[PDB]
């Protein structure tokens, strides 16, 4: 029940799964809590204890905004936060499997969010149903969001950059020098996350300051050269500057602006990040990763380019209908309450909306693209191009164009295509396969045969939890045992991708081929 760590005892829990049991030490600190003059600075390392830490409730999550678009509505709550807010936030959880393992592999997950959101605590990413079946070990982390996160002055340590990221950093160490306690092996860890989780995992391939912390990783649905996902240093600093001067913290010392914003309130900082860009978008993310000379030495894309980043095996994957869910907060004429048949008129000023400085031939030039009908009386036509427009834009070509550079240095890459509407979606059925709802699947919740999924998705469940695991603790996301179709790897010739549905798993090749060719290599000239 108790495993003494390098700074000290903590005490765990026990959980019954599946007519077993899984052992959870729920909000382990891993950092100085970040307050007072610490605010914005990198996370600093944590002093001794002498009691018993009791690590039996996940801690308080970070200071974020919430989404209030859908109150009471679980498709869009289900995302918020459910522990406290508060700065003091820096904590992470383990859950091992029961009896105690010998040299268990351990998988890292870090949430998105949009670097403004997100947190540990959520029942998506219980790790227990992983420990309990595969016998891996499931660590995750809370990591600063937002401006307490990636507020940036470069080359200033009152305010760096890059916040939220070391905050993940330290906790990859934490495991290194903590997790052989447990039953786990420091040498067999696997970082996964999805959105600006997996934008993170991508961005740890590339810092060398994370290489020897970590042994493999998968991507879900985000990768650092999505159009959302590295803030310039010209941006950075205008978003910056425009919050001190919302604050009334316009200073000429730059240091002297810092310590202006550390006497707000934190609900003061939350109020005012989102009017720091003039136009913004439902994908907005206002304080995110920059080149910081510390973190991130180069701008990522010329790293990629390069081949300047972590040799090692990676699973990349994304959804069916990634861009959907942000129709909702700001497009014209949609709704999660109707079936949402937009007009041409509609589209175009949706194309405003996602895209607001872009200019007019960019925005004829992704209509001309996407609205050659196969068939011009469909009405729901436009609905479902503004969708693909998103989806295709900002997370499946760029996971796409990662994956092809990244395996062009000679390491296996896997790449999946999820395509499963889970059925107890609560949004409508014209969003298809949404964005952040493959994650229960990975994490296992369908093997809960209580739980209302049908047993075609605990199948499914069953299988992927099976590849998830067996890439962790072989490099390879087979399932061998059920006369499973192989997953081939991703190689930039042929482009091979596995497709992840209930009904028959298919080997396909170039996904987006024709669509990604417009965002990767035509739309970046505008
Ligand atoms: C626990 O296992 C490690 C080996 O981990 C494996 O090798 C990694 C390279 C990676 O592929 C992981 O996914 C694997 O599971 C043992 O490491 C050995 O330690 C001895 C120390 O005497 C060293 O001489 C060997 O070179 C190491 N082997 C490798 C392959 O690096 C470790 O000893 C095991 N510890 C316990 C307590 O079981
Ligand atoms: C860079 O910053 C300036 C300043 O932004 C303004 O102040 C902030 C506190 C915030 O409330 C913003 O929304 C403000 O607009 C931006 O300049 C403004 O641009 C808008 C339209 O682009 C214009 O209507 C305002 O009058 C401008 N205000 C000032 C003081 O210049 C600027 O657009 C930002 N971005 C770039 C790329 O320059
Ligand atoms: C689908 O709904 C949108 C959104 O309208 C709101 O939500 C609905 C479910 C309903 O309860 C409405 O009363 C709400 O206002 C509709 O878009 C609106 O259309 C009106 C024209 O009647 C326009 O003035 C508003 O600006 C629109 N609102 C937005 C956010 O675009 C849309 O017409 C509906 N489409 C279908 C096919 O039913
Ligand atoms: C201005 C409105 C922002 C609302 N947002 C929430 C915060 C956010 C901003 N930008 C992002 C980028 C991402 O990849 C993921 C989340 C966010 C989208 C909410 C969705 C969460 C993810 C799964 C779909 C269901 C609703
Ligand atoms: C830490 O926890 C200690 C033991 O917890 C108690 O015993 C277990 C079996 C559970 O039933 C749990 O709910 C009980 O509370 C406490 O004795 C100790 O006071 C705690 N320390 C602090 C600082 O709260
Ligand atoms: C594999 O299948 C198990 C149950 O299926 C039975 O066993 C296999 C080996 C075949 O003989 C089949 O005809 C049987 O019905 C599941 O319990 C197990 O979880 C599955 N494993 C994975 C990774 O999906
Ligand atoms: C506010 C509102 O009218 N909600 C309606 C919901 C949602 O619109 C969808 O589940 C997508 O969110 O759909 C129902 O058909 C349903 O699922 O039973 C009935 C309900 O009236
Ligand atoms: C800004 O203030 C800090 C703290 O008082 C000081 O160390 C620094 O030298 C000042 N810089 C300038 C340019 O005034």
């Amino acid at each position: 029940i108790i495993i003494a760590t390098k700074n000290g005892k903590v005490r765990g829990m026990q959980l019954t799964v599946f007519g077993g049991t899984v052992t959870a030490f729920l909000g382990i600190p891993y950092a100085q809590p970040p307050l007072g003059r610490l605010r914005f600075k990198k996370p600093q390392s944590l002093t001794k204890w002498s009691d018993i830490w009791n690590a039996t409730k996940y801690a308080n999550s970070c200071c974020q905004n919430i989404d209030q678009s859908f109150p009471g509505f679980h498709g869009s709550e289900m995302w918020n936060p459910n522990t406290d807010l508060s700065e003091d936030c820096l904590y992470l959880n383990v859950w091992i499997p029961a009896p105690k393992p010998k040299n268990a592999t351990v998988l890292i997950w870090i949430y998105g969010g949009g670097f403004q959101t997100g947190t540990s605590s959520l029942h998506v990413y219980d790790g227990k149903f992983l420990a309990r079946v595969e016998r891996v070990i499931v660590v995750s982390m809370n990591y600063r969001v937002g401006a307490l996160g990636f507020l940036a002055l470069p080359g200033n340590p009152e305010a760096p950059g890059n916040m939220g990221l070391f905050d993940q950093q330290l906790a990859l160490q934490w495991v290194q020098k903590n997790i052989a306690a447990f039953g786990g092996n420091p040498k067999s860890v696997t970082l996964f996350g999805e959105s600006a989780g997996a934008a993170s995992v991508s961005l740890h391939l590339l810092s060398p300051g994370s290489h020897s912390l970590f042994t493999r990783a998968i991507l879900q649905s985000g990768s650092f050269n999505a159009p959302w996902a590295v803030t310039s240093l010209y941006e950075a600093r205008n978003r910056t500057l425009n919050l001190a001067k919302l604050t009334g913290c316009s200073r000429e010392n730059e240091t002297e602006i810092i310590k202006c914003l550390r006497n707000k309130d934190p609900q003061e900082i939350l109020l005012n990040e989102a009017f720091v860009v003039p136009y913004g978008t439902p994908l907005s993310v206002n304080f995110g990763p920059t080149v910081d000379g510390d973190f991130l030495t180069d701008m990522p894309d010329i790293l990629l380019e390069l081949g300047q980043f972590k040799k090692t095996q990676i699973l990349v994957g994304v959804n069916k209908d990634e861009g959907t869910a942000f129709l909702v907060y700001g497009a014209p004429g949609f709704s999660k309450d109707n079936n949402s048949i937009i007009t041409r008129k509609e589209f175009q000023e949706g194309l405003k909306i996602f895209f607001p400085g872009v200019s007019e031939f960019g925005k004829e030039s992704i209509l001309f693209h996407y609205t050659d009908w196969v068939d011009d009386q469909r009405p729901e036509n436009y609905r479902e191009a503004l969708g693909d427009v998103v989806g295709d834009y900002n997370f499946i070509c760029p996971a796409l164009e990662f994956t092809k550079k990244f395996s062009e240095w000679g390491n296996n890459a896997f790449f999946y295509y999820f395509e499963h509407r889970s059925s107890k979606l609560p949004w409508p059925e014209w969003m298809g396969v949404m964005h952040g709802y493959e994650i229960e699947f990975v994490f296992g919740l369908p093997l809960e045969r209580r739980d209302q999924y049908t047993k075609a998705e605990e199948i499914l469940s069953r299988s992927i939890v099976k590849r998830w695991a067996n890439f962790a603790k072989y490099g390879n996301p087979q399932e061998t045992q059920n006369q499973s179709t192989s997953w081939p790897v991703f190689k930039s010739t042929e482009q091979k991708y596995l497709t992840l549905n209930t009904e028959s798993t298919r080997i396909m090749t170039k996904l987006r081929a024709q669509q990604c060719r417009f965002w990767t290599s035509f739309f970046p000239k505008v």
